[PDB]
């Protein structure tokens, strides 16, 4: 009795009781799996379509056709032939989109203003009904794919990824190159024949079948309405009845086992990768054997494996468990980072891994553990934070291929059966004869034979001698490896306290004293048994010079290091904390189930105020920290540009250079002395937010104070004597440039900042609307036409109460060229604005309003927003409504004037600075015309530079 | 054979061999004693006339007629009848003048541009040949005299002065009121008859006689030329053959002896004054018995009297020796400040004084001591720094009454005969039966019977019981009081090192390293065996908050406190040091004979780096420091205005309030810990200047470094990471006012700052020429016509690289009135400038040039100038020539424009701030017309105030 397009309906979708959203499952006649989500309060709607095809179905001759294809798909359709029609519609209706290819999945998704779902879906749908696939872009698009590849070329992580693929069976599709590039996309085709337009079309026509598609749609409309909408748009997708691809033989045969790889990294890291091929455990999701083992093998603290490897001073971090492969196969991995001593004991490290394993075989599957995991995940599922719509549908579309409708939400969180047998089964694969091991370290440089062909990775491939393998099999049992004990942090009070009648819509200041300032809000919307605790400890000794910055950093690193064992239980129990230094002191945050928060907070604070430094932990943390500062050189060029702009524009900021130099003056005695000093006098500013009462907030706040006062003898640092840092003020019509060499990448980085004025409602909305207007053109113009790089960003920059427009580009071209192109873009944008219809303008106003008003979905999102107002000392909690009201009154002329005053080449108040991060070797047409530009004043000393310019005031508190 | 006007010539004037100046003594026929000084290199000339009449010859009915008289004398003459002709001539020719009355002397002096000596002297001379004495000023002048009196009314020092006079014989002129006021000057005359115009004339005509006058004149002209000039101008002064006044009976008879006075102070101090009347020792200057005793009784360190009084924790400072009275009598005094414990032991304190005395009688005069004093003073005289001309002639004119021509220079420095007899003679007066004692302390408040009539001082007068007197006579001998030992610091190497051929005209940077920056110049002009050593130690821990400011202060106070005994010898030996904290760290300066500098510097630095705090010294220094912060409330209203402006305009500055509050958190352990921290990391910037070689400078600099590094383990604070403070930047057209209560004075204070722009050659000379032009009008208008107060100041203000115009007034009127009057003055000045002749303008340019170019006369003057360039990090050593060159190119129009841009009510870039320090009770006509003014923005929080305004850059180094 269902509509002819629908085979089967619903299933009753099993969801969390807390979840007010309404759900319905569907199976279209044409084989499409579908989940509809009705949320009547949602500000943005969203949809995702996932194709169960990826780079694994890439033809042998054209690797990356899959990736290439989704690039081409966005590029206009028969009904909507404009090349950027999709994205421009999304931009102009508060929307955004993205897409991705993995081995077996291609996932396309977007969100949009809830009032225009139908129109966003009609367009998205066309991509699966009639793509133009025209060759005017086929040639450009390749550039974007190429630089995409290029950017990741020097990225270690990606290099290792594609290196585990070539270290495997070449006649297995796993070995194929997923990303693609210009070398195998435009080029190999002409010089070997073959039309990459015809090839695309074939692929798209063999593999783009409805039987292999899943869709998820979220909107305000009712389920019935969404049903019709979906049926109408998607029911006529073409079914090709493609058998689902499968890879059951497994990419790593006995020949690839017992292998060892010495890889040379770009960054100066030391990592060890251990890998056991395993059969596909997908079908077993109701019991999850691979992650019961992952849970014990990647466990931390008391008696765990990592604990031991840490005590030998061999390893700092351990991650272990099951890893995706493709339908038919998986892997079980165990990764660790090596200390200096660790790198000399790889063999002995691994022996310990098999020793813990062996201990598992000895001990055998344990029901109480699985039972514990079961109960945590259940609560975790019930009390899951409400997700952002765009990320939810995308995740759901993917999961639709693996589970029945009624179980698409609960799958992967809820366990059921306990299965000792399945667990033993996987356990049996973890043996020396199944092991692939990979060491990454710069100590191999110059002495590698092989070049992985796509990324260029140096590396050695060798076989692990029999005796070694034999030693590992001779893995007996190390007494130390104990199992985890019952989890004390598992919460049992999920009572949601009633809303105090004195409650308020924004955080209220409930305590203003010389020692502490406490902001507090009781949750009035999410009603989950969760609380966010935020503390900012102020002390001048944290950032007073580079030596104390270093000491502040090491202190917390050392503190966290020794709390870890104890803290892991909490984390598994959905209770986490963060602790880091800042230019003002230290930041302590605790999030999660509120029930046992007070016990964790007590332990952290106690340890803070009574800490005692293990000599040995000290040198390791320091050597790591040391190596980490050096490692900054390896970062992306754009990441460097941003780092230097931040230093440049701040009255006081210590560069990594300065920190490195000062690090060698840090000894154990010095550090021991510095702690009491740091803790000697303090001011604390706090936000406590969530499922807590006023009484409970003050109580939590007292215990922090009292624990410090009694144990470290802390006394009050009056707020009035806390020195805050100002932003540097650029001179009218000035242009400064700071130029630096990057010594790894053959790409250059660039950040251009046009500083405007002190933050305020009007200045804020001028900058933000102007940015909205240019957000998609910047993308469509500088990236999708001019192909200047994979990274092309524009938008607002905020810091120290000041703001301005920034552009960020990573590119093969020289900075001065990017620079000229950006100015060229600025002119076009100005004309574009002069020549834009009023109603297009209003859509831009309306689009920015929607983004701004879009309410946080979860506590930590609402919390972070408020914490932003505290950090910045503006305390403007009602900001969003105010600014949007003001936004709605702007007119084209206002934005034009704004532009002419602040941003034009000829602006009387242009304030421009550029950071140019030069490539390794570098350096020092129909296109629109760039204006002539001034000669930059060149910065050779950030300090001299700042000393010679005035400083901004600080922003007045709201 | 001498000119008929000259009785006797010269004497051959005994002078220092080092002294290139030429001298000649004279005795005019009319009894005038005269010294001429020819200095052909002098930039400014000078003269002084001293009359041997003072407030002691004041008629009984009109006290202060003497003071009054010299006010009236400046007020125009028959030949030069313009009321301010004298001072306006001096202003317009790089000159300045002043005058003063004491008991037996009235001293008038001026300096002037060397090119216009004759014209300045002609006018000065008229005052002693034919004063108009007109009654149009007689009525105004009284105001200035009155506020003069009023200002000192709340000044403790003056109150005690006039209180020792009324505690004496009323029929002795000593008891008369010296200052005068409106109460006894305009008033008592009408209501008791008597013309204060006729009275003046009488006085002036009985006492203003040539026989009682001495003159001293310094100019470029030759001695012969000065002779004629003087004879011509002064030979016809009228001789009245007044017998020289004398007061031989003595103001304090046996009735006033054995007295005790409990005085209530304005400031919260504790002081004890012990006073022995003695006969006049003037005649005995060749042997100076009073100051051989002063030398031993006011000695400090090893075995001295003060040492003991300090160990009992009774007293911090001791000053002892002979004190001026008047021809016929003197006093020998011994003053100390009391700790809290001291005030409870006055009796026991004094007993110790007589015990030391008794020890002197026991021991008897010692030839070696007098011999030591003799030799020090001789070297001191030979190597005396060349004096500023204005202060030299004034001093010499005074000394001309007491010594023969040929000995006027050497008198009071050179000893001759040793006279055990004279010493014993004075020693015999120091006995309990001769003693007057005075205690000053707020602990007496409310319980005094008597009001000294002129100042209003509360106080009790009582007689010292017999037994007390008896106890003091029963002053035996305290073992501890040892004599001073031979003086090891007495220098013996006065060799002037040859001028290295690599020498330079300005300090050169000879050492730029992470630990130290060393500026060095070898003396190329004074050639005295003297050196100035200046060290600025930078550490952020000195001023990081109020607690560390306090600790930095106490540290140095404690350090100096324990070095004193050791240092006194040096000081007597012409070798001194200064040591104080700053917002950047600490300042150590050492000046004097270079020979033993290195031994003193070594001891100071050593002690700095190894200091150990006596518990007991600690509480005393702290209680004193504490009391001292409270005592700021007692300061002059104008002094408060200046203090608050400095806080207001500096990015970071800790108020005395903040320091007081933070002081109670300072304990001994805390302080002990803070020292190593402070010394932990340091940067040093030095100026070494004088009679030292490059090799000797570096050597001196190394020993400071090496002594710190080896003993406190100091390591380098890189200069680049030293945070310097900026000046606050006022907004265009802004007017801010900070208003505060003064709780002691019935006068209000005011400072008005019109901030201009960052310092630079042009901005500097605009402000400085404008100031020159208005310097005398401001005086003549706001003070001498409008009589707004005794304190009326205007001129340049420099701080943190910024500058502006300031006016400072202390007044009976309310701030808003002064404020209006000042603006009224500004308008007049503008018109005055528009309407001033070109050649009058040029004289102003020429007058400022002369002041600026006028070369330093001594090492520490040249040193201080250079140290100014270092402190301020501008290093503009050739400043003076540059700025004057630029000065000479300015025109009226430039100054007008300057004024219209920056200073007018209507200036588009006026930047005005006013500090108003209100009187105790207060508050919150032909006159020129004040313009309407804006409503001030009012400051209630210096901090909020600064946070809301931008900050200036720092000035670029030259």
């Amino acid at each position: 009795m269902n509509n002819p397009a629908i085979q089967r309906i619903e299933d009753h979708i099993v969801k969390s009781p807390e979840d007010k959203r309404e759900y319905r499952g569907l199976e279209l006649a044409n084989g499409i799996k579908v989940l509809l989500i009705s949320d009547p309060t949602t500000d943005k709607s969203s949809a995702a379509l996932d194709v169960h095809i990826g780079s694994l179905s890439d033809p042998p001759n054209i690797p990356g056709l899959s990736h290439f294809c989704f690039h081409m798909l966005f590029l206009g359709t028969k009904k909507y032939p404009k090349e950027n029609e999709y994205s421009q519609f999304l931009s102009e209706h508060a929307g955004s989109s993205n897409a991705f290819t993995s081995g077996e999945h291609t996932n396309y998704y977007f969100d949009v203003s809830h009032e225009h779902l139908e129109g966003a879906l009609d367009r998205f749908a066309q991509f699966f009904l009639c793509p133009l696939f025209d060759a005017s872009c086929k040639d450009r698009e390749v550039n974007a794919v190429d630089s995409e590849h290029e950017k990741n070329v020097m990225n270690d992580a990606w290099r290792l990824f594609q290196l585990e693929k070539a270290t495997g069976n070449p006649k297995h599709p796993f070995s194929k190159f997923g990303t693609g590039n210009k070398y195998t996309l435009e080029t190999r085709p002409n010089q070997e024949g073959i039309d990459v337009r015809e090839e695309l079309l074939k692929f798209h026509s063999t593999y783009y079948s409805s039987n292999l598609m899943a869709i998820c749609v979220l909107g305000r409309e009712s389920l019935d309405d969404l049903t019709n909408l979906v049926v109408k748009l998607f029911s006529e997708v073409e079914n090709k009845n493609v058998p689902l691809p499968e890879f059951p033989e497994h990419p790593f045969q006995e020949e690839h086992l017992k292998q060892l790889y010495k890889i040379v990294p770009i960054k100066d890291i030391r990592n060890l990768y251990v890998t056991f091929p395993i059969p596909d455990l997908q079908q077993y999701y109701k019991s999850n054997p691979g992650h019961y083992l992952g849970h014990l093998i990647g466990h931390e603290g008391p008696g765990s494996l990592l604990s031991e490897l840490k005590s030998k001073g061999w390893v700092n971090t351990l991650v272990g468990g099951q890893k995706e492969g493709a339908r038919g196969f998986m892997f079980f991995i165990i990764n660790v980072d090596l200390t200096e001593e660790g790198l000399l004991h790889v063999e002995d490290i691994i022996l310990h891994m098999f020793q813990y394993i062996q201990k598992l075989r000895a001990e055998g599957p344990q029901e109480w553990v699985f039972q514990e995991c079961k109960d945590l995940n259940a609560v975790a599922f019930r009390f899951k934070d409400k997700e952002r719509p765009r990320g939810y549908t995308s995740k759901i579309a993917g999961k639709l291929h693996y589970y029945p409708l009624n179980g698409v939400l609960t799958a992967e969180y809820l366990l059921e059966e306990f299965r000792p047998d399945l667990i033993d089964m996987v356990l049996d694969k973890l043996r020396p004869e199944n092991v692939r091991v990979a060491i990454v370290s710069k100590s191999f440089e110059g002495k590698t034979d092989r070049t992985e062909q796509w990324y260029g990775t140096q590396y050695k491939q060798e076989a692990i001698p029999e005796d070694v393998i034999q030693k590992w099999q001779n893995a007996d049992l190390n007494g130390k490896f104990k199992l985890p004990t019952k989890n004390e942090f598992i919460p049992t009070n999920f009572e949601i306290l009633a809303l105090e009648k004195d409650a308020t819509p924004y955080p209220a200041l409930i305590k203003d004293t010389a020692m502490s300032k406490l902001w507090f809000k009781q949750d009035d919307k999410f009603f989950l048994p969760k609380a966010c605790l935020n503390f900012e400890f102020f002390s001048p000794f944290a950032y007073v010079d580079p030596l104390h910055c270093n000491m502040a950093y090491l202190y917390l690193e050392l503190l966290k290091d020794s709390l870890n064992e104890y803290a892991y239980a909490a984390e598994l129990a959905g209770l986490s904390y963060d602790l880091q230094n800042t230019i003002y002191g230290m930041y302590l945050s605790v999030k999660g189930y509120n029930d046992k928060q007070p016990i964790l907070l007590k332990k952290i604070t106690e340890k803070m105020a009574t800490f005692e430094i293990d000599k040995k932990r000290f040198e390791i943390i320091k050597e790591a920290y040391m190596r980490s500062l050096n490692n900054f050189r390896a970062e992306q060029p754009h990441q460097h540009a941003m780092y230097y702009l931040r230093l440049l524009m701040t009255e006081v900021a210590w560069t990594k250079d300065e920190l490195k130099e000062a690090l060698d003056d840090v000894t154990l005695p010095r550090l021991k002395a510095f702690i009491p000093q740091l803790l000697s006098r303090l001011h604390i500013e706090a936000l406590l937010h969530g499922n807590i009462t006023k009484q409970a907030a003050l109580g939590v706040m007292q215990m922090v104070e009292d624990t410090l006062i009694e144990h470290a003898h802390t006394k009050p640092l009056l707020p009035s004597q806390l020195v805050r840092y100002r932003e540097v003020q650029l001179p009218d019509r000035g242009w400064f440039v700071y130029q630096r060499r990057n010594e790894v990448h053959n790409n250059c980085g660039i950040e251009i900042y046009y500083q405007t004025d002190m933050q305020s409602t009007s200045e804020n909305m001028f900058l933000e609307l102007f940015c909205q207007i240019i957000s998609e053109p910047c993308f469509n113009t500088l990236r999708t036409k001019e192909q200047l790089g994979y990274i092309v960003f524009s938008g607002p920059r905020r810091a120290n109460g000041i703001q301005g427009l920034r552009f960020i580009i990573q590119s093969e071209k020289p900075p001065h060229y990017l620079e000229s192109r950006v100015e060229a873009f600025l002119i076009t944008m100005e004309k574009a604005i002069e020549d834009m219809t009023e109603e297009a303008f209003q859509k831009h106003i309306q689009a920015l309003a929607i983004r701004r008003l879009d309410k946080p979905k979860k506590l930590s999102a609402e919390c972070a927003k408020y914490w932003g107002e505290i950090i910045s000392q503006q305390y403007n909690y009602d900001r969003d409504n105010i600014e949007v009201a003001y936004l709605k009154t702007l007119s084209k002329d206002d934005i034009i004037k704004f532009y002419k005053e602040m941003l034009a080449v000829d602006a009387p108040r242009r304030h421009k600075v550029s950071v140019h991060v030069l490539a390794r070797e570098m350096d020092s047409i129909n296109l629109s015309e760039a204006p002539p530009l001034p000669q930059p004043e060149v910065i050779h000393n950030m300090t001299e530079f700042k000393r010679g310019l005035p400083l901004f005031p600080l922003v007045k508190p709201h």
